[PDB]
């Protein structure tokens, strides 16, 4: 009946004679409580993603239009079109999430929109599969994605899901908001009120995005960014910059709305083509950053937030 297979000590797979595998499995036996002999059957399954050691190696740390064009990747018509479809749909659920985390829908709605095109592209690449290849064959980010597939067993065993049924990005991201484990872990919710949290639920995931947006500082009401008149070509410009908004005056700009109290803001310029177009970037703009490092990241969720909110009008 019950087979221990105490002796079955030695795995087959991609991961078969993987120093940083047998070191993994240890670790969630010992920390967890899990049994070695399971933990080997599905390593064993797991494979070994040369294109994911590729796409992460590619993604390692004008005017030409560059804001352009990655403007017009995610402003569309049909883009613009299916998101107004998915905010009438999960109306509720938005204006729930609102009230509980002053998280505004245009946001959330941007979010999911750009990460999956609410969901529509999910991803297609195995967690499991990304996160052992990660976790075993990439020594710069290992104990990164070691700490993620730790949590991905730990979230699979929980929810009792299969962990070789779930699928995602390259990098282990999963759902609607692409959450990674570890954001599952310290910010998803249960919004849709089942007991049970399922990044793969838009209601799960609204609410999820939203408490991950209110942890991360976003201020109910409170400005995104602000576009500026002039130019400042002499200031370091990007998301990460900090100036003063007498520093910002000084260097020849002025916003095009009231800054109401704030006495500083990042200076933001995008690349339109004919020119530069500057921005003061205020905390609710760095708060859309913690999701994706990017400012053009950031300015496209908001601006395709901005454009189904005006198309949901009509
Ligand atoms: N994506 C991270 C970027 C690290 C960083 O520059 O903060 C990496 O590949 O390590
Ligand atoms: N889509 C980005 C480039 C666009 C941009 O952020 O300017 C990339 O894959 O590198
Ligand atoms: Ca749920």
């Amino acid at each position: 009946m019950v087979e221990p297979q105490h002796n079955v000590m030695q795995m087959g797979g991609d991961f078969a004679n993987n120093p940083n595998a047998q070191q993994f499995i240890d670790k969630m036996v010992n920390k967890h409580g899990f049994d070695r002999q399971q933990l080997q059957e599905i390593l064993s399954q797991a494979k070994r993603l040369d294109s994911v050691l590729r796409l992460m190696d590619n993604q390692a740390p004008g005017p030409n239009g560059a804001w352009l064009r990655y403007r017009k990747k995610f402003i569309t018509p049909d883009n613009v079109q299916n998101g107004v479809v998915f905010w009438n749909q999960y109306e509720d659920a938005l204006n729930r999430a609102w009230q509980v985390y002053g998280v505004p829908p245009e946001i959330i709605v941007g979010i999911i929109g750009v990460e999956t095109r609410w969901g529509r592209v999910m991803g297609k690449t195995r967690i499991l599969d990304a996160l052992a290849t990660l976790s075993f064959n990439y020594p710069r980010r290992a104990e990164y994605f070691s700490g993620e597939l730790e949590t991905f067993l730990l979230m699979a065993r929980d929810e009792q899901d299969d962990p070789l049924n779930l699928k995602g990005s390259f990098a282990g991201a999963m759902g609607y908001g692409q959450f990674m484990p570890s954001s599952y872990k310290q910010y998803a919710v249960d919004f849709s009120g089942d007991g049970h949290i399922n990044l793969w639920d838009p209601v799960d995931a609204i609410g999820s995005v939203a408490n991950y947006f209110k942890a991360h500082g976003w201020v109910k009401g409170d400005q995104v960014a602000v576009m500026a008149n002039g130019q400042a070509p002499g200031l370091p410009n990007g998301f990460k910059t900090k100036y003063s908004i007498s520093q910002l005056a000084a260097a020849g700009l002025t916003p095009q709305q009231p800054l109401g109290n704030h006495q500083q803001a990042s200076l933001l310029r995008l690349d339109v083509g004919t020119g530069y177009q500057y921005w003061y970037g205020l905390p609710n703009f760095y708060t859309i950053t913690r999701y994706n490092h990017s400012t053009h990241y950031a300015m496209a969720v908001w601006q395709l937030g901005q454009a189904v909110a005006l198309a949901r009008v009509q």
